[PDB]
């Protein structure tokens, strides 16, 4: 076996070596779209994202200031890179350097220095005593005015002086009366206790002063406001502000929708001042829960009343500081000679002096009191607008539940409903409460972090960090609603007013890296991994159907190969490509850096299993189709119809098991995918399969891992082979046995080789009766020449033999075996050579002979003795030998295909027609050579020469219709049936003159001057003949005559329409072949157009059945839904203030929450009982690098490791100290992190413990999810004393403005501190951790609030997670889900729309190929025409396929496709894309000569560059942050050029149109940045590929003999004024050849001779009519047809030209008799005439059976009939006839010599090429013998018989010797030529005349010698061509 494997191999390896380039593309298909993958991977590097942690968000537990602090700073989670001080277990603050904490305390300082304050009764008391004591407090114009502006301290002494200048001094005396007043500056100092007030004045007046201007914050305040009110400035100013480092609200709220600030704040604020909470049935401990909660939320509406405070008391205020006697007295005392020296004293010599003081204060008309208080007042105005239309009312009590859902959806309907709690109440009553308060949360699904799932699947690194999409729990309302309630809770059920504050931090991450390509990596790697491998499974199907359709398999089985060694060829051939492209793909995938974790080995192995597992579905898939055509579309449609199996169990992801999961991979497109699917999760995790992760790769799973894959491909693998095997022995196809179902469950002295019995075919198309009966019996050394009519039944018994087709009725036992059943033993010894010549066109000759050859078991000197033997009998010249056989003629292909069937050993030779377009010349070759091989090999002759078959031809057979007419020997025959002497004389009086010599004389045929007579005297009768043409000859009773007598015993129209009418009708014939096409081609049709619509349907199905949605189950918020977690406790400051009681009630009987107390209320979760101790992990021998690197600061405790994988590794005591651990009954253990760095210890412990169960390769999950720290803040009844002091004093009230409002401050003030606090340290990748911990940290406090109780177990809190089922599930989830399915859906679209243009070129190849289209261009049919017949027939053929999707679109409901505004943009978009792509496809055959080889190239190319334009266009514009997407774009307008890129772009655009949409509601697809530009694109480039393939189609441009000599001569001199057809020098030079194969011809034909063209195999005929007729490019020369040269105008050369190739050219789907009106209506026949005419052109060429059978399956002779009625349709002057008969029986060419004789005597020529002598020198007239392509006689058959030949030739038949003796003696010179075994050829010239004389001396010698038969003729032309072959 290991010979014939090594022998495919090779002759594989050399199909490979001759064609590179296909092997190139197959290799590095797949290398294209992974270094694209690798391209687009280097522009996007591993982000190395630092160790960042994230600052603490603020409950409003511990204040509502901190809490809204929290919510604008921390709304985006900055990372910050260090640790931030609020994760600090001292300080918790982290909000002290932002101004408006600043103002709140210094708001608060002043209310207690208020408090504090006696200032105001000291400077009463002033007024008073100097009102009682003093009494008294409160020329003549020019000195008034004088007076009243200079009244100041000073300036009255110096108005004084300036008006004593100009006066008297008698103003001087009164001015010594107010010298010792000195404007009050003195005046305290004539009362004693007067002088002790105004110092106790003086200095509250200074202490006031002094902290009035020590605040320092309104200042701050102030110049932000004035420098706020653009650039990025603005988010700093704010910062600053708020941090550290009816129509007009909503005017307000459309400015701030226009997001100038981080849009997360806008999103958070939403549901705080606009939405609204409801609750339950107004129970009375519901409505005290409901109080607290509004007091609560009535705690921040200190803005609320600000107003009407500000309306009442704004005038007293400003009375106060106008026109006051204090104020006045305040300022005389601020300016004075020593009161600015106390100020100065007083003030510490600090900032804003006396001068400021008075400058500020005092003003009684730049800034002063009244800038600031109008800047206030503006202020107050702006916050009371701002909080006018906020709804601080929101509670609304709700009766039912059904009835809460009902208001949800009317409050979300108006965009104002935040969360809604749920409650259990028993009974509205009175009662306290059941001490277990069940409540549940719900609200939109939008806010609220989805339930569903409970984690995020498959570990990746990354610490949920996404303020928007991860972190919904803070900016939703959620987490605080759920504290406020369970505050709420707590102080119902406890009483107390203090609150413990409550803060939540974010567990920092450990520098991790973020890939996001390794993202796209896991999602679309199965999906990327496809297209590859359909390529490869397109070829590889294609390559082995054609190679099984084109008998090649059939032949090889038939010369000795069995089928296990063809399949393990086949096998080893794709395994080979494809290992090497698995290699390439593994060393791309190690250094593209995309599987940079994964071994390289463990891939290879992986990729070499999946292509064996794709080349034994190869296998399966060839095994089912006989035809290539559907086979090259069905491949890779049903390839990937497996796939979608995957995708389903993809979406899926639940409720499939092991074994669904291994009944879904039993087609093994699924194993691939979750090999793969392994794979990405794998090198997501950076861990990859280092040769030990296999075996284990559960997600969360059972058993499913990689090997389980493995093992499923290889027993998916075992079941391909076994199926395959079975199919192909069941059902082959048509070449066949085939094998049951039950399986394996006369001469009587030879050999009797051959003999079978009655056997019957059968075909399948007409019940084809054919062959009824055959009794035939083959023996050993005898050449039984198996004749018969066309369609007789020869071809179809010899395939009957072989292996071929298979046997209705009968039996065949071939050397004593039977057929069917011992097929396989006669192969083994069989030998055929079919009537086509079936053969590789990559091997030469050579190689043809040296495989068949070795293929036998002959050795390498005994193949190469064979070579030579059979190149020298053959006929071979030796210089074809290393040539391909592609490029050789039909001789020497037929006598390749004849020395293919004798090399090696096989005793049964099996010959359907040997000898067909032979030479006489070779032919005798093939005759000696079939006489030396004449020993034991059983040949069996099946001709159509009746020469050949007398002479070789041992004992003959004749059969007709499948019965046998006769059997046996030329005696036999001879003499049992008509027997005579036949006459036949070239050319009345001559019928007259041989009935007048002899009696009997008969007229039986005159068809090409033959005259042939029949007479059963003589000698006389020759005499008379001879000496009254020119050519006498006689026989007897010749094969001829006896095949006639046993075949016998069983108009081009009057119209001439021509132009647009013309036009019209070929357009119309056209379309009519096409659908006639069609219709009787209904599985190629199916295959080709319904199979992408049921794939459409199929991906939508698979894609119909994703899980349902709409169903959120209430989640419990605890802790207890992840199984292994680890907990913490931190107790920081442990003074016993309010720490240690919350730290001891924490870890108590209670437990960590409300899961076993008294019960167990949680579903399937039982606590273990029995766990008690502190007991310290064990820690290794690493204490000493501890112990002596003492003083550990709180900063960097332990020693930091750096961050160059995911983290960073290094030695252990990276936490540094291990804490004792204790199991809390809870089945989680906790550890005491009492004087411990959190973050550094917790980054440290989450990298170790994450390295330790990573390096076991355990799939490692989350460690730990969240823990406590307990600490204080660094009061309440002083502010409270204060208020009520406030109110007290300064005219108290009982008003709803005034007291009100100090009642909210007061509430405000002491609503901020807190006694002690938590910090719940929690990890955002637990989807629900953070509210599960809050939940137990409230348990917590409510167990340590309450006081005396008889055991706490029994109190607890538990709150719901219950989102909103009300219309939609959420907004990124289905934002990617149904993008990928319609990424899905678009893909799989791309493919089917790719899948069918291509065939459109399949026919055009099958017209190609083939003369049909030469044929068609012959006529009068225009390029333009055709082509235009063509595309509108593809439109049809791809608008109906097009409506089937739509109408599938339609009934999926598939929105994105079929709604309101898609359905005419998608089914314009579809029209256009086919538009496009048709003429674009068309222009593909001009290149390739195989339709299956092209349609898989077109498919592969087309669905590739599709597929991956629209998916890196998809992945550029959506994942992509970089500008390197606007490359893309025009990027876009280059894939503009590909039409596959613009339907994918439509789709693409259609489905981000309709998510855009669907957003909104949670734009016209035809504008011109849409799809619309695609279809001006499809549009043009229909239009250009149109005129393309047109201008294609135009070629972008639209010493010789004395005879020959004197015609060249003649044509030169003086042209020809009457011949039709004028060649002038015509030559043709192949390529890379330098040798012309017909080179200097000119001759002349008239229009009323025959023409003939004979000579030997190779002289350069064929070339002349391709050049005639316009298929090849002629270099040299020109020809006139009808005075119309070729290279001027070939339309009017075609118009009038007839032409019949040597091939057959006709279609395989239509009729003779539709082909002929086809061709009749091609040229113009009208077609009221179509019928006669069609009627007439079959009548006179026979075919009235086969006249309504296909062309597909005619005869040998039909082909060849059908061809010749075709070439006489229209009437043309010059008809070419290329080998018309070829393989046709008698009468079929005695039929086409009446023909041809009707077409000359009508006045019109005939350029005949033939082989048979005896029909040119019968009918042809001028006769022209060509040899490597120059003529040799050129003159007529008379005068070549007398020039080239003379005197005349004997034949005789028989024992050999003495007949040369005789013929030697009886002749003196006779040349003994062409001698045989069986027959002698003799020549007379050397001898005299009277041809009487020697055929009575031959009569007279007839019984004395043994000869059987003896013939004489007049130099026939079969010598004469025999001896111009052998010339040269
Ligand atoms: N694939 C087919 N489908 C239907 N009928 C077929 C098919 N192949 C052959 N036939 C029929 O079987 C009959 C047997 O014809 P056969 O093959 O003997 O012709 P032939 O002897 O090769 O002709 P020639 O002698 O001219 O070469 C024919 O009449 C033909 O119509
Ligand atoms: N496509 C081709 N490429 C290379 N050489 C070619 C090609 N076609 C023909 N030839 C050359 O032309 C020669 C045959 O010429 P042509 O086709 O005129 O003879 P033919 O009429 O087919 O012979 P026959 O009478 O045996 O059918 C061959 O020797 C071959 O080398
Ligand atoms: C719950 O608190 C809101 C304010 O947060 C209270 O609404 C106040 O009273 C009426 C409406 O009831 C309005 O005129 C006031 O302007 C509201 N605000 C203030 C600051 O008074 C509401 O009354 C509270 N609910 C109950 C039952 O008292
Ligand atoms: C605010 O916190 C900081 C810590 O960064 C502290 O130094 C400062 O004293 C605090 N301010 C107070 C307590 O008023
Ligand atoms: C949502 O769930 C409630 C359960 O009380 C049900 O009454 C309602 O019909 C559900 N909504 C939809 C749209 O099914
Ligand atoms: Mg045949
Ligand atoms: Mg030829």
């Amino acid at each position: 076996c290991w010979p014939q494997l090594r022998l495919l191999l090779w002759k594989n390896l050399t199909f490979r070596r001759r064609q590179t380039c296909q092997l190139l593309l197959e290799v590095a298909w797949p290398l294209f779209i992974f270094l694209i993958l690798i391209s687009v991977r280097l522009s996007y590097p591993p982000y190395e994202q630092h160790e960042c942690h994230f600052p603490n968000k603020a409950m409003p537990s511990a204040g509502t200031l901190p809490w809204v602090q929290g919510i604008i700073c921390n709304a985006n989670n900055p990372c910050f890179r260090y640790p931030t001080p609020g994760e600090a277990p001292g300080v918790v603050g982290n909000f002290n350097k932002s101004i408006v904490a600043r103002l709140f305390s210094d708001a608060r300082r002043l209310l207690l220095y208020s408090q504090k304050d006696t200032s105001m009764k000291d400077m009463r008391k002033v007024l008073r005593t100097l009102q009682q004591i003093k009494k008294s407090s409160s020329k003549s114009e020019e000195m008034i005015q004088l007076g009243d502006q200079e009244v100041s301290e000073l300036c009255g002494l110096p108005r004084e002086k300036l008006a004593a200048a100009e006066r008297v001094l008698r103003s001087n005396m009164d001015i010594l009366k107010p010298i010792l007043r000195t404007l009050n500056s003195t005046s305290p100092f004539p009362s004693k206790e007067l002088a002790e007030a105004t110092k106790t004045l003086l200095h509250s007046l200074g202490t006031l002063a002094q902290e009035l201007f020590s605040m320092r914050s309104w200042s701050d305040m102030r110049q932000e406001v004035m420098f706020l009110t653009s650039s990025t400035q603005i988010y700093q100013a704010v910062s600053r502000i708020v941090c550290g480092h009816t129509p007009y609200c909503n005017d307000l709220m459309k400015n701030l929708e226009s997001s100038p600030l981080s849009r997360i704040i806008w999103k958070a604020l939403k549901p705080l001042l606009v939405g609204k909470i409801l609750y339950t049935p107004d129970t009375p401990a519901t409505r005290q829960v409901m109080a607290e909660v509004n007091k609560t939320f009535q705690e921040l509406a200190v803005f609320h009343d600000l107003e009407g405070m500000w309306e009442e008391l704004s005038p007293k205020i400003w009375t106060f500081m106008e026109n006051s006697q204090e104020m006045d007295l305040v300022r005389m005392l601020l300016d004075s000679r020593d009161n600015d020296h106390f100020w100065e004293q007083q003030l510490d010599g600090l900032d804003w002096t006396a001068q400021d003081i008075v400058a500020f204060l005092a003003k009684h008309p730049v800034y002063t009191w009244r800038e600031a208080f109008n800047e206030t007042n503006q202020a107050i105005r702006t916050i009371s607008r701002f909080m006018e239309c906020v709804n601080l009312n929101k509670l609304e009590p709700i009766a039912t539940e059904v009835w809460l859902i009902n208001k949800s959806m009317e409050l979300l309907d108006e965009r104002k409903f935040w969360a809604g709690i749920v409650f259990t109440g028993i009974t509205p009553g009175s009662i306290e409460l059941p001490h277990h308060v069940k409540y549940k949360i719900r609200m939109d699904i939008d806010n609220v972090e989805r339930t569903n799932k409970i984690k995020d699947g498959y570990w990746d690194p990354g610490p949920r960090a996404d303020p928007f999409e991860d972190m919904r729990y803070v900016w939703g309302g959620f987490a605080y609603l759920q504290d406020v309630v369970e505050q709420a809770i707590i102080r119902v059920l406890t009483g107390t007013e203090k609150k413990t504050g409550v803060y939540m931090q974010q567990m920092p991450y450990p520098c991790y890296v973020d890939d996001i390509f390794l993202r796209v990596m896991s999602r679309s790697m199965p999906l990327f991994m496809t297209l590859a491998w359909i390529y490869s499974v397109a070829v590889i199907i294609k390559g082995i159907v054609y190679e099984k359709e084109a008998r090649l398999k059939e032949t090889m089985r038939i010369m000795g190969l069995d089928n296990s060694i063809l399949w393990f060829s086949w096998f080893i051939s794709s395994l080979i490509p494809l290992l090497v492209s698995a290699g390439l793909l593994v060393v791309i995938l190690k250094l593209g850096n995309l599987l940079p974790y994964s071994d390289p080995s463990v891939v290879f192995v992986f990729l070499s299993v999946f292509a064996v597992v794709t080349i034994l579905q190869c296998f399966l898939i060839s095994t089912l189709f006989s035809r290539a055509n559907l086979a090259a579309a069905c491949g890779g449609i049903i390839y990937f119809t497996l796939y979608l199996p995957y995708v389903l169990c993809v979406a899926w992801r639940d409720y499939v098991g092991f074994t669904l999961k291994i009944f879904a991979s039993l087609l093994s497109p699924v194993a691939f995918g979750f090999g793969c699917e392994y794979f990405a999760l794998f090198e997501e995790q950076g861990i990859g399969v280092q040769w030990d992760n296999l075996f284990e790769s559960p997600v969360e799973e059972d058993g499913f891992n990689l090997t389980t894959s493995v093992s499923m491909m290889l027993f998916d693998t075992f079941l391909y082979g076994v199926m395959t095997w079975y199919i192909e022995a069941v059902f082959p196809g048509q070449y066949g046995i085939p094998r049951p179902w039950y399986f394996p469950c006369e001469p009587t002295h030879l050999k009797l080789g051959v003999s079978i019995q009655n056997l019957v075919k059968v075909y399948r198309d007409g019940m084809k009766v054919a062959v009824d009966g055959l009794a035939l019996n083959f023996y050993e050394g005898q050449i039984t020449s198996f004749l018969g009519h066309n369609g007789a039944g020869k071809t179809t018994t010899m395939s009957i033999l072989t292996g071929l087709f298979p046997p209705t009725s009968g039996t065949a036992y071939i050397l004593g075996k039977d057929i069917r059943s011992e097929m396989s033993t006669i192969r083994q010894n069989l030998g055929v050579c079919p009537q086509h010549n079936v053969l590789f066109d990559m091997l030469t000759v050579e190689e043809h002979i040296w495989f068949y050859a070795r293929l036998k078991g002959l050795s390498e000197k005994h193949v190469k003795a064979e070579m030579e033997q059979m190149a020298l009998d053959v006929g071979l010249p030796s210089s074809k030998l290393k040539s391909k056989t592609s490029q050789l003629s039909g001789g020497m292909q037929r006598k390749l295909s004849v020395a293919l069937a004798f090399v090696g050993g096989s005793k049964v030779v099996i010959l359907d027609q040997p000898t067909a377009g032979v030479d006489p010349y070779s032919r005798r070759g093939i005759w000696e050579l079939l006489l030396k091989y004449r020993q034991g090999r059983t040949i069996i002759l099946s001709t159509h020469h009746m020469d050949e078959a007398d002479v070789l031809g041992d004992r003959i057979a004749i059969i007709s219709h499948g019965k046998l007419c006769c059997v046996g020997s030329s005696l036999f025959l001879k003499n049992q049936l008509g027997t005579g002497y036949y006459l036949t004389l070239v050319k009345s009086a001559i019928s007259n003159l041989i009935r007048k010599h002899v009696s009997e004389a008969r007229l039986v045929e005159d068809i090409g001057h033959e005259l042939t007579y029949v007479l059963p005297a003589f000698v006389e009768l020759f005499h008379e003949i001879d000496d009254r043409i020119s050519s006498y000859g006689i026989s007897e009773t010749t094969l001829e005559e006896i095949f006639l007598k046993v075949a016998e015993e069983s108009g081009k129209g009057s119209y001439q329409v021509k132009g647009w009418k013309l036009t019209q009708q070929q357009f119309v014939a056209l379309l009519w072949k096409r659908l006639l096409i069609a219709r009787r081609s209904r599985k190629g049709f199916f295959a080709q157009i319904v199979l992408p619509a049921v794939f459409v349907c199929i991906a939508l199905v698979f894609s119909l059945i994703v899980p349902p949605f709409g169903k959120y189950p209430s989640l419990e918020l605890q802790p207890w839904m992840y199984n292994e977690q680890y907990t913490f406790v931190s107790n920081d400051a442990p003074e016993d203030t309010g720490t240690l009681e919350l730290l001891n009630a924490l870890t108590k009987d209670p437990g960590f929450g409300t899961r076993c107390m008294e019960g167990n209320p949680i579903p399937d979760t039982p606590c273990q009982a029995g766990e008690e101790e502190w007991t310290t992990a064990p820690v290794p021998q690493t204490i000493m690098d501890l112990f002596q690197n003492g003083n550990w600061t709180m900063q960097n405790p332990s020693p930091a490791c750096q961050c160059s994988k995911m983290l960073p590794v290094c030695p252990p005591g990276a936490g540094g100290l291990p804490p004792p651990q204790r199991k809390q009954n809870t089945a989680d253990i906790l550890q005491d992190l009492t004087g411990r760095n959190i973050s550094d210890y917790l980054v440290k412990t989450y990298v170790q413990i994450i390295a330790k169960s990573l390096k076991n390769k355990i799939w490692v999950n989350e460690f730990r999810y969240g823990g406590f720290s307990l600490g204080v803040s660094n009061p309440s009844q002083e502010v409270n004393d204060a208020i009520k002091q406030m109110k007290k004093h300064l005219k108290l009230a009982k008003d709803s403005s005034a007291d009100r409002f100090l009642n909210s401050l007061g509430r405000f003030m002491t609503g901020l501190d807190t006694k002690n606090n938590v910090k719940v340290w929690f990890n955002n990748k637990g989807w629900h951790a953070i509210s599960s911990f809050l939940n137990v940290i409230n348990n917590a406090i409510l167990r340590a609030n309450l006081q005396k109780g008889e055991n706490p177990s029994h109190y607890g809190i538990t709150a719901f997670n219950h989102p909103l089922n009300l219309t939609k599930q959420q907004l990124s989830e289905v934002a990617l889900m149904t993008t990928s399915v319609d990424v899905l859906v678009s893909i799989c679209v791309i493919f089917a729309m790719s899948f069918v243009p291509a065939s459109f070129v399949v026919f055009l190849i099958q017209e190609r190929v083939s003369k049909a289209k030469h044929l068609q261009f012959i006529s009068g049919v225009k390029p333009v025409i055709y082509w235009l017949s063509n595309f509108v027939w593809d439109m049809c053929n791809y608008v109906v396929p097009a409506t089937l999707v739509i109408i599938i679109f339609i009934c999926f409901q598939q929105k994105s496709y079929v709604s309101s505004t898609n359905l005419p943009v998608l089914a314009l978009l579809l029209l256009l894309y086919g538009w496009s792509i048709t003429p674009l496809m068309y222009p593909a055959s001009f290149v390739f000569k195989i339709p299956s080889t092209a349609y898989v190239v077109l498919t592969s190319v087309n669905l590739f560059i599709g597929i991956n334009g629209s998916v890196a266009t998809f992945v550029l514009e959506l994942f992509t942050d970089n500008k390197l997407n606007n490359i893309n774009d025009i990027l876009k307008s280059v894939f503009l050029i590909f039409p596959h890129f613009c339907l994918g772009r439509g789709l693409i655009d259609m489905v981000k149109n309709q998510a855009m949409a669907d957003a909104l509601e949670r734009v016209s697809p035809l504008s011109w940045d849409l799809v619309g530009r695609n279809l001006f694109a499809m549009a043009v480039e229909g239009v250009v590929f149109f005129l393309i393939t047109v201008l294609i189609q135009y070629r972008f441009f639209i010493d010789e003999d004395e005879d020959v000599r004197r015609e060249r001569q003649r044509i030169l001199d003086g042209g020809g004024q009457n011949d039709i057809l004028e060649i002038k020098e015509l030559t043709k030079i192949y390529r890379r050849k330098r040798k012309p194969a017909v080179d200097r011809i000119c001759v002349g034909i008239p229009p009323g001779e025959c023409f003939g063209l004979l000579g030997v195999n190779g002289a350069g005929k064929s070339s002349t009519f391709k050049m005639l007729t316009g298929d090849t490019t002629v270099t040299r020369g020109d020809a006139f047809l009808n005075k119309n040269s070729i290279l001027s105008n070939i339309h009017e050369v075609h118009q009038n030209m007839g032409y019949c190739p040597q091939f057959d050219a006709i279609t395989e789907l239509l009729t003779g008799r539709e082909h002929v009106e086809f061709f009749a209506l091609l040229r113009g026949v009208p077609e009221k005439e179509v019928g006669k005419v069609g009627e007439w052109a079959i009548r006179k060429l026979g075919l009235v059976k086969y006249g309504e059978k296909y062309a597909g399956n005619y005869s040998g002779g039909n082909k060849r009939k059908l061809s010749t009625a075709m070439a006489l349709i229209g009437g043309p002057p010059v008809v070419f006839l290329d080998q018309p008969t070829t393989g046709m029986d008698p009468k079929a060419r005695r039929f086409l010599w009446n023909c041809a004789l009707s077409v000359v005597k009508e006045g019109r020529s005939v350029v005949l090429t033939s082989h048979s002598m005896e029909e040119c020198e019968a009918l042809c007239t001028r006769m022209a013998i060509m040899v490597n392509g120059r003529f040799r006689c050129l003159g007529s058959v008379q005068h070549l018989k007398n020039r080239f030949g003379d005197g005349y030739t004997i034949v005789v038949r028989i024992d050999l010797k003495p007949v040369q003796d005789f013929f030697g003696l009886a002749f003196p010179g006779s040349v003994l030529k062409e001698k045989h075994r069986n027959m002698l050829q003799y020549q007379l010239p050397s001898s005299l005349s009277s041809l009487a004389r020697i055929f009575s001396i031959l009569s007279q010698s007839k019984k004395r010698l043994h000869i059987e038969d003896y013939s004489v003729s007049q130099t026939t032309l079969d010598q004469v061509f025999v001896n111009f072959a052998k010339d040269q």
